[PDB]
């Protein structure tokens, strides 16, 4: 089960911050990054993403270009 902001959401969806430094950590739900789109190997020390999802639909965050631009990659 998920939670954020206090609040439970459904399943296959990330925890993301949406706060414009109101000074109320509110964050979104979002739904799961999908393939040939960006992703992230781990969310933050506190585990929030920024906009997109880690992959959570049978992709695998690969890096594809530089410095680090890891996208999300079918597992074989």
């Amino acid at each position: 089960s998920v939670t954020c902001g206090g609040k439970q959401c459904k399943p296959n969806s990330c925890c993301v911050q949406n706060s414009h430094g109101k000074g109320k950590d509110s964050p979104r739900c979002h739904p799961l990054g999908k393939l040939n789109n960006p992703c992230e190997v781990e969310p933050n020390e506190n585990g929030i993403y920024s906009q997109h999802c880690p992959c959570g639909e049978g992709l695998s965050c690969t890096k594809v270009g530089e410095p680090n631009k890891l996208r999300c990659q079918e597992e074989s």
